């Protein structure tokens, strides 16, 4: 996350960080079992890390559960990024409570000019290199679908949506993907890709999580 802020520890308790040996993309835990986060972040061997703010100490609240299965979307498609969207089954159910907890399906979808809440353990440098230990967080509002489509002109599909500042400045980047994108406490997006990070006039592009709410409910009621 390029000009975020600090959250402050475990108050975004569905943020789970991907681990194969270290810290790769975020994800979101959606029920005691299950994660959401990007196809684009599918890797063999992923354990989920729940409950955690420093990813790099051991602070006492998190919870460590390899996955079992991972389910890339069926219309993933990579060189797009149309459809970026992945389910993690945790081997055992997570523990739940105030620091470790679930996060609703949307009913409807959100809309242009909504302020989100976006979190993970990005770059924080539009130019260059630094990651937090420290969990990030970023309020940033959804775009129009004309400005999202004037900003990557042939590369937006129905599936994605923007949402960021076209002056630059704030974005999420590097090692957010996968992660939350929560409006009105509900999760809408999916931190999926953008040129660059916080540039001006490239915005953040967002997986439109209410286009999968069915795949996602028939998915967990059979696996
Ligand atoms: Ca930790």
């Amino acid at each position: 996350i390029v000009g975020g802020y600090t959250c402050g520890a475990n108050t975004v308790p569905y943020q789970v960080s991907l681990n194969s040996g270290y810290h790769f993309c975020g994800g979101s835990l959606i029920n005691s079992q299950w994660v959401v986060s990007a196809a684009h972040c599918y890797k063999s061997g992923i354990q989920v890390r729940l409950g955690e703010d420093n990813i790099n100490v051991v602070e006492g609240n998190e919870q460590f559960i390899s996955a079992s299965k991972s389910i890339v979307h069926p219309s993933y498609n990579s060189n797009t990024l149309n459809n970026d969207i992945m389910l993690i089954k945790l081997k055992s159910a997570a523990s739940l409570n105030s620091r470790v907890a679930s996060i609703s399906l949307p009913t409807s979808c959100a809309s242009a000019g909504t302020q989100c809440l976006i979190s993970g353990w990005g770059n924080t440098k539009s130019s260059g290199t630094s990651y937090p230990d420290v969990l990030k967080c970023l309020k940033a509002p959804i775009l129009s679908d004309s400005s999202c489509k004037s900003a990557y002109p042939g590369q937006i599909t129905s599936n994605m949506f923007c949402a960021g500042y076209l002056e630059g400045g704030k974005d999420s980047c590097q090692g957010d993907s996968g992660g939350p994108v929560v409006c009105s406490g509900k999760l809408q997006g999916i931190v999926s890709w953008g040129s660059g990070c916080a540039q001006k006039n490239k915005p953040g592009v967002y997986t439109k999580v209410c286009n999968y709410v069915s795949w996602i409910k028939q998915t967990i009621a059979s696996n």
